[PDB]
């Protein structure tokens, strides 16, 4: 097939927002919430993309999680000072771009095992994401003018990268929608609150929002095209029609109707648990006391390198472990992730 290298991933103005109070203050998420990790900086200055696939050995995460499901309670945005200067201002941007650089490592692993030749920088990326956001290249007598007016714009986007087998980059931002409550009042707590609740909702002890989840009965085989993300998709497009089957099944409409809120888990050839099919998974397991544990696929049973699946992982929220997909029953709690949506809940309702 002829198919293309793909990384999508959420823009969102409410991670990087101009203070109400002092207008040379952007305020973004707490350090705790690990978006401005300063290995990962250093790793991409010093061309390591490799390095992305290594297993962060231990964490003393954990009391991150009890932070995290008081989300009201986080005050300490960190504060920088930004004028307006283009520079200053593509850092703004970059920052709301949600874990681009574990986009770009992944994005850099997946070209050179593809042998897709590829020499663009991640700032040069950026310039890229910006000129689509905008729609103006630098250089253009409206390109600084331009910036300004897209910066305090406050729409999220689903952003797709999208790289040939030529090395060719193409960019689409696809509009997405806030829940109505935060986007009402987003303005009212801190950066750190909205962006828990946005992508951390999957945690949180009061969430409203759960998945809908089928359990597969066919294994897919591990593939070059489902450890690492593209175009190439007949796989997971088979597994979603499956989904469609059994949740309308579930629900009683007919088997044609269209779908949401809803994800299918399966296995690989050996019957461990993957993946989803637009996600990466953590099933919740207990130890006595009775405490939860996050336990997500490892990368050797053939899934998705995912970038909120790294997230998670180097906060210490998920650790991995392997899961056979025989001991997922109906009424089992999951987690659901992926780097537009963030991290979900998920039910098991339904084997197909
Ligand atoms: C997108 C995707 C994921 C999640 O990857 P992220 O980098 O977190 O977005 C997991 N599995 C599959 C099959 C996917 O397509």
């Amino acid at each position: 097939p002829n198919f293309e290298v793909l990384a999508t991933f959420r823009y969102d103005p409410g991670f990087a927002r101009q203070s109400a109070s002092k207008k040379e203050i952007f305020e973004t998420p707490d350090p705790r919430l690990g978006l401005r990790d300063e290995d990962i900086r250093q790793q991409i200055i010093n061309e390591d993309y490799s390095s992305y696939l290594r297993v962060r050995e231990v964490n003393s995460g954990g009391d991150l999680l009890e932070n995290i499901q008081h989300p009201d309670a986080w005050k300490h945005d960190c504060k920088t000072i930004v004028c307006q200067r283009v520079e200053d201002m593509l850092q703004v941007i970059y920052e709301r771009f949600f874990l681009l650089d574990e986009q770009y490592q992944r994005i850099r692993i997946a070209l050179s095992y593809f042998k897709i030749d590829f020499s663009t920088s991640l700032n040069d990326l950026l310039k890229l994401l910006v000129e689509n956001l905008i729609n103006c290249k630098e250089g253009n007598s409206e390109y600084h003018e331009k910036i300004q007016k897209m910066i305090n714009e406050r729409q999220c986007y689903k952003m797709r990268v999208l790289v040939s087998k030529t090395g060719d980059i193409r960019i689409e931002a696809i509009p997405m929608p806030m829940e109505p409550i935060l986007k009402l009042t987003t303005d009212y707590d801190s950066v750190s609150t909205y962006f828990i609740k946005t992508m951390l909702n999957g945690f949180l002890i009061d969430s409203t929002i759960n998945w809908d989840v089928v359990v597969s009965s066919e294994p897919l085989n591990a593939s070059a095209f489902t450890s690492f993300k593209t175009t190439s998709r007949d796989h997971y497009a088979r597994a979603r029609v499956r989904m469609q089957t059994a949740i309308n099944n579930l629900r009683g409409s007919e088997p044609t109707s269209s779908v949401s809120q809803c994800e299918i888990l399966f296995s690989n050839k050996s019957g461990l648990l993957m993946e989803g099919s637009i996600t990466n998974v953590a099933v919740i397991q207990k130890d006595p006391n009775g405490s939860k544990k996050y336990v997500t696929p490892r990368l050797a049973t053939g899934c998705l390198c995912g970038t909120m699946r790294h997230y998670l992982l180097r906060l210490g929220l998920i650790e991995e472990g392997d899961i056979d997909i025989g001991s997922l029953t109906v009424g089992n709690e999951v987690l659901l992730f992926n780097g537009v949506m963030g991290c979900i809940k998920g039910t098991v309702k339904t084997k197909y």
